[PDB]
């Protein structure tokens, strides 16, 4: 029947299927398992009409990201805002302590950097980024403080919201990674979204359209069958599922919402692969005020989690690596038991919104409990106040029920909160690409054969894991079926 | 004929490391002719009012994560809990002479479009084809026109002018700095030296006394084709030598591929410099850092950072300019369009008060001015008023007042929140026969190889100027002394039975 196949309407699945249209191809078709496009671009709707990318919301690499070219070209010619450069000042807050940031004493932000140069030194085996910062500590102690030793590494952790990992679980080797400029906040992914979902036969799209299986048959045929019985016939097959969703297709049984039976399998590189790269758990959480009553001096806070003195005696007393990983290892998960990552939207969008990034193995555990609010304004709360506090206000009042106060004005009300739920999600099954302490990219690149194509974030390495990088991967494998059919 | 193993010509760390690799290689009868009056070279330590003492050359260790003479000195304070340096690395003050404090501001946020650029440029560079070279300055013009979509006029007034602290590191103004070598990744934090001399005398300290020769100035090398090298100094004695490292800067060394032999420092030699080397210097220049000492009484003044930039004047007009540009060459026949004054370039002012407690700024500065300012050096009223803004722009932001004059002492005891300034030192290295200028720097490789390799396997190379890693450096100068002394150790082991 079909032409091409794309399967899943996330941005890589629209993008090709845009460029196919664009180079006049015809008879295509993109089935979709959510009943919505956009994958994990979705921009949801809160407090008094409020809007936030509950998925991704930055464009990256400004300097060279090409999805981002095309946007800043269309607001060259019409004048619409698309997006806002939101890169600010970090400020970061302790419990204790309070602001540990810009510190005429502290000097934390000088030492991360000597720290990042001592991590690219290093490599130029791999552990964790843990286990990096460790090394780091130990062989320059002679040249750092007392509060610097006990600070820096959890400062240091902000890079967990960069992957959305702990820095226990995060590779040390694809930790640091340089950036191509500064990062633009979309303002509407889903305007990225919704233009290239529109630019191509809106009858190609089949929502709610869960892919079972995808078969090689002998006469140059695809064949695809939606779980609901209904089955396609295609010449070539683009599969943009998540990482962690192929995944899938080469475990037990063959149930497990999501899974496509490939038929044959996939070659043993592709499935090796699955060997060398994980996925890691960046979450949300948006806090939605009355209004704004705090200090808009910065729209980038960071947590710190706790740190102690004695951590610091074990860096002054160790005697190498082993000593120290031995007396390192001498309970309760709360707010301060992990860096939270708070984007302070009152400065750079002008809503009284707070929106914060989680990581594994935090984020599950927060997403587990969305539908409880009073339980999360309990979580969350005292980090919320110490953040109050420190941008000079007040306490929270818990204002999500009807009946506000009638005194606040003055003090913080919380309205609602929002939470992401990807690591629940079938569909999603995590954040996106991470690297654990590559070769995917090269297998995907390929496909399985001359027509089982794949496209996602986690298939190309420019822009590895990013909206953009989908992207392009879309049109990569679009551009090359296109030259060939056409003829 | 005085014989030697081998003669090193400079004192600086370079010939001074040279020769104590020697010795503590079991090697005799050396030498180390300097002519200055003095060793250290461009590591000197001058002092002040009050026994205040000051490095008017180099004063930091840089890349500490690497540098080898860093580390060592390092380890020696790990062993007696001596103070040799102090990491005074700081978060940067910025001050424009009309909005005043720029730095770290939520509007501007100039340290992150700096960023940026420094990113633009890596991304210029790194894709090497046939890239064509320009100055810094059209680095930022290119930089400016292909994302002013995305910048602030302020930022597109302010930023060029902030991220000229560059001009600091190369001691070149940003219209004869090379762009493609102008930004450079630091291995880490820098230590500043708490006397760099005391490097300087470990070293020296560390062979021979008789082996030292000063004020004695060497003017010519020959290679006699009996395999031994001739060495004359001025003071007309004569030595042979089995090798030879020169160690002069490659400002003086320059000198010998033209004709007037009668020039200080020149070294004539025989067979003249092979060609290799000669046309080496068409491709590397000497760029010119300096400094100057504001001695203050006390410090009556805010220590937030050690860390100050004064930005050199920018204009809303500047701004018009870009936004109404169509492409570089427009930008350039519009920016065409007096005097110059303190705030003609950027400064970098060290506020020692926070870093060593004393009541001094270390300020830096770059070509053209370093030459001007140095020209007059001795004219302190002149030097005073033509610092006196800036200096009076600085205590203004650091909640002071402005500077008094008491150079001339004068009895002052009614003015504990005002600064009185005493005195000022200046560099001298452009008019120094024996320097020439700071160091090595590029206007919009070669070098090292031709010096590395030498004139031949006996007469050597050793300086700032003959290595990569640590080029310009104290640490590069120190290894290349390293490097020469070590292959002429092995040499001589192998030297038919002794
Ligand atoms: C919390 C969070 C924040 C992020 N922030 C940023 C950011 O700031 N900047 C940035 O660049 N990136 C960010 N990202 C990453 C960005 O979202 C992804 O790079 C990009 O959206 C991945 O696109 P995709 O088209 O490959 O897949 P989309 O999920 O990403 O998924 C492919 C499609 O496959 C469908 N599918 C799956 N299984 C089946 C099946 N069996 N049958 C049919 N259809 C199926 C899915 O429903 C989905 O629509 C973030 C991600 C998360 C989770
Ligand atoms: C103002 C200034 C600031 C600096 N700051 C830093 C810094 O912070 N950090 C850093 O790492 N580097 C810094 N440097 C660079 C550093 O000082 C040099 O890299 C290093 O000192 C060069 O050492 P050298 O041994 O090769 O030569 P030294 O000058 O550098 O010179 C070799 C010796 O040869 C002697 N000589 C010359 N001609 C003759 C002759 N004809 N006969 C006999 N002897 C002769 C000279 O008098 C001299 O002593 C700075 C330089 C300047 C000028």
């Amino acid at each position: 029947k079909k032409k091409v196949i794309i399967i899943g309407a996330g941005i890589a699945g629209l993008k090709a299927a845009s460029t196919l249209h664009q180079n006049g191809i015809q008879d295509c078709l993109v089935l979709e398992a959510r009943d919505r496009v956009g994958g994990r671009l979705q921009t949801v709707t809160g407090y008094q009409g409020r809007k936030y990318d509950i998925g991704a919301s930055w464009h990256h690499d400004t300097l060279t990201n090409p999805l981002f070219l095309e946007e800043a070209q269309l607001s060259l010619n019409d004048g619409r805002t698309r997006f806002v450069f939101d890169d600010d000042n970090f400020i970061y807050i302790d419990e204790e302590r309070g602001r540990v940031d810009h510190d005429k004493e502290l000097l934390l932000e000088i030492v991360d950097n000597e720290m990042s140069k001592f991590a690219e030194l290093e490599f130029h085996s791999d552990c964790s980024f843990f286990q990096l910062v460790m090394k780091y500590l130990l062989q320059r102690r002679q040249f750092l403080t007392n509060d610097q030793i006990r600070y820096l590494p959890q400062l240091c952790r902000y890079l967990e919201l960069w992957h959305g990992l702990d820095w226990k679980l995060l590779s040390a080797k694809d930790t640091y990674f340089g950036h191509q400029g500064r990062n633009a906040f979309a303002l509407n992914y889903d305007s990225v979204v919704q233009r290239i979902a529109q630019s191509f036969p809106q009858n190609w799209l089949k929502l709610s359209c869960e892919v079972k299986s995808i078969t090689r048959e002998p006469s140059k045929n695809v064949t695809v069958n939606c779980e609901d019985g209904t089955v396609y016939n295609a010449d070539y097959v683009i599969i943009t599922v998540p990482q962690s969703v192929l995944n899938l297709s080469v475990q037990p049984e063959k149930n497990l919402r999501g899974r496509i039976e490939f038929q044959p399998p996939l070659k043993p590189v592709i499935q090796d692969a699955f060997d060398k790269i994980h996925f890691g758990a960046l979450g949300k959480v948006i806090f939605e005020f009355e209004e704004c009553c705090w200090s808009n001096e910065s729209s980038k806070i960071v947590t710190l989690a706790n740190s102690t003195n004695e951590f610091v005696e074990i860096v002054r007393n160790a005697e190498n690596l082993d000593e120290l990983d031995s007396m390192l290892e001498r309970t309760s998960v709360t707010c301060w038991s992990q860096p939270l990552f708070f984007v302070n939207l009152s400065k750079s969008t002008g809503v009284a919104s707070f929106m914060m990034l989680m990581q594994a193995p935090l984020t599950n555990h927060i997403e587990s409990i969305r539908e409880d609010k009073e339980r999360l304004f309990s979580f969350f709360q005292p980090v919320l106040n110490k953040i109050m506090k420190c941008l000079d206000s007040e306490d929270v009042i818990d204002g999500m029920r009807p009946i506000e106060n009638i005194a606040n004005a003055n003090k913080p009300v919380l309205r609602n909160i929002i939470v992401s739920n990807w690591t629940r999600d079938p569909y999603s099954r995590g954040a996106y690409s991470a690297c654990f302490p590559v070769d995917m990219v090269v297998a995907m690149s390929n496909g399985q054969d001359s027509r089982i194509r794949f496209a996602g974030e986690h298939t190309i390495m420019d822009g590895a894991g990013c909206a953009y990088g989908a992207w392009e991967s879309g049109r990569r494998e679009a551009t090359r079926i296109s030259d060939l059919l056409k003829l």
